């Protein structure tokens, strides 16, 4: 699509003056190439990343695109649950010297999920908001744990000062026919978790998600409506 850029195997789309979507692809036998999206945020003189790519090599391509196109140091990455599309590239982040953060529960599940744990653990209050001392110097990133849904550990991120919030694999697009990979999902709590994400970021109008292009808030309510039928 127009204005998108491609570096190696990766596609980048600018969403706002300081925010880009990164997209990487992995051949899933019997589906074909599955896109996964994350975010890149320029926060003054540094960059913040949300989610790895599927693989280490793809994640290194993100970092080199950042070097070439933004030319600011990457201060930290937040990864949104312990599955390959979101944490497959941890080793590349660590090799590059980027501090990594994930839900404590993601870090605990990581070995069991075949992922490398982050260096730091985020913890959350009963209302879902990150405990701030666990997310030092996060700039505009506002991290929210909406409850179990796509996985028990899934987290979400709003970008303060912008219209954007990132639902990761929890949120599906508003035309979707299904909730995707439910293999690790909590079918009972999913709908409430989707709605909690919407209530956490009530003014966000651009909802970015792992497996579809950015959508409106319709993605949230549609996701929740689909999830209500799992119960
Ligand atoms: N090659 C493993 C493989 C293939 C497709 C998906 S999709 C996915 B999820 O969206 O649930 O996080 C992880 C995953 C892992
Ligand atoms: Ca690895
Ligand atoms: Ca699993
Ligand atoms: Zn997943
Ligand atoms: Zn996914």
């Amino acid at each position: 699509e127009t204005g998108d850029q491609r570096f190696g195997d990766l596609v980048f789309r600018q969403l706002a003056p300081n925010v880009w979507q990164h997209t990487s692809y992995l051949d899933m036998p019997g589906f074909g190439a599955v896109a996964s999206n994350g975010l890149i945020v320029r926060d003054g003189g540094r960059v913040l990343v949300v989610d790895t790519a599927w693989t280490d090599d793809q994640t290194a391509q993100i970092l080199n695109w950042i070097k070439q196109e933004i030319n600011l140091p990457v201060a930290l990455a937040v990864v949104t649950h312990a599955h390959q599309d979101k944490m497959g590239g941890m080793d590349a982040l660590h090799a590059a010297g980027i501090a990594t953060y994930a839900n404590a529960l993601s870090n605990q599940l990581a070995p069991q999920e075949g992922m490398v744990a982050a260096q730091h653990s985020l913890t959350f209050a009963a209302n879902g908001w990150v405990e701030p001392a666990t997310a030092p110097n996060f700039g505009p990133l506002k991290v929210f744990y909406p409850g179990p849904g796509h996985t028990s550990d899934n987290i979400t991120v709003g970008i303060d000062g912008t219209d954007i919030a990132f639902g990761g694999c929890l949120i599906k697009d508003s035309k979707a026919k299904s909730l995707g990979n439910l293999g690790d999902a909590d079918t009972e709590h999913y709908a409430a978790s989707a709605r909690a994400f919407g209530a956490a970021f009530p003014k966000a109008s651009m909802i970015v998600m792992s497996h579809s292009a950015p959508d409106s808030r319709a993605a949230i309510t549609h996701t929740a409506r689909m999830a209500d039928k799992l119960r």
